[PDB]
């Protein structure tokens, strides 16, 4: 079926946890065996959410090349993206080398440091132009440029270099600060502008490596962004945009990452925002 109508159809019976419980019943199962190592149990945030082994992102370290990161390589519409836990308190270092070996122009952050009373990420970037941070275990320095604070989102200028060789990179650190505590949006306008953001500025384009995106978990927030993103540039290539499945799209990538779309409200979500964009693309 079309989205819209399919949408309204399921709004009018609904029936949106059992399209979602369908989802979760047909999805990719993959070994992470590397995950689950006791050696690795202080690298990952939940005991539940694990990188697949055929799809992790593996450190240039030979002691422990673990990190809780997956790549999401889409054929069709010709994007890639890293989606990846918020960073713990002993794995700062290693996310900035992922940054650096992986070639990512930019970071994005669908989280507050604090939500629910409760930590969901370490602090891993400098909010002070003259306090830099320095990271000794993985050998980088990270110093804040700029930053532009608005409404919805914060985006900033990171400076990344590597201690060893002396190169340095510019970063792009795009914030999106009103994702609620509880539920979800109740319009996707800003979640959708945010996104465009992130397109203007180059980081989601094939002349770098894969964005780096994230929030606690890095399968909820953090799969509406990528779910949304590829939905939309498949209705622009394709001669019949609505021949586009937003499942079957959600399914492909659910066989690089376990869990994308957490709850059946991020799922409605998800179609709502691909709808409103695809009005605004043209
Ligand atoms: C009721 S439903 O399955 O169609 N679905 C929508 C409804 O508003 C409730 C409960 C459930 C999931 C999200 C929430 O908004």
């Amino acid at each position: 079926m079309e989205m819209e109508k399919e949408f309204e159809q399921i709004d009018k019976s609904g029936s949106w946890a059992a399209i979602y419980q369908d989802i979760r019943h047909e999805a990719s199962d993959f070994p992470s065996r590397v995950a689950k190592l006791p050696k690795n149990k202080n690298r990952n945030r939940y005991r539940d959410v694990s990188p697949f082994d055929h799809s992790r992102i593996k450190l240039h370290q030979e002691d422990n090349d673990y990190i809780n990161a997956s790549l999401i390589k889409m054929e069709e519409a010709q994007r890639s993206y890293i989606l990846t836990q918020g960073p713990l308190p002993n794995t700062v270092g290693h996310f900035w080398e992922m940054v650096w070996e992986q070639k990512s122009r930019g970071v994005v952050m669908l989280n507050r440091v604090m939500e629910k009373g409760s930590l969901k990420c370490a602090q891993y970037w400098p909010q002070k132009e003259e306090k830099e941070m320095i990271f000794e275990d993985t050998n980088l320095k990270l110093t804040l440029i700029s930053e532009d604070i608005k409404s919805y989102y914060t985006v900033r200028q990171l400076e990344l270099e590597n201690l060893t060789t002396q190169e340095t990179r510019e970063i792009l650190h795009f914030h999106y600060t009103t994702w609620p505590d509880f539920g979800v949006p109740e319009s996707p306008a800003s979640f959708l502008n945010f996104l465009f953001k992130v397109r203007e500025s180059g980081s989601l384009s094939p002349e770098h490596g894969p964005v780096v995106v994230h929030c606690s978990a890095g399968i909820g927030r953090s799969g509406t962004f990528c779910l949304a993103d590829t939905c939309l540039l498949l209705m622009d290539k394709r001669k019949d945009p609505s021949s586009v499945d937003i499942k079957k799209v959600l399914l492909e990538m659910r066989k690089f990452r376990m869990g994308l779309i957490q709850t059946a409200d991020q799922l409605r979500f998800s179609y709502l925002a691909v709808i409103e964009g695809a009005k605004f693309i043209m």
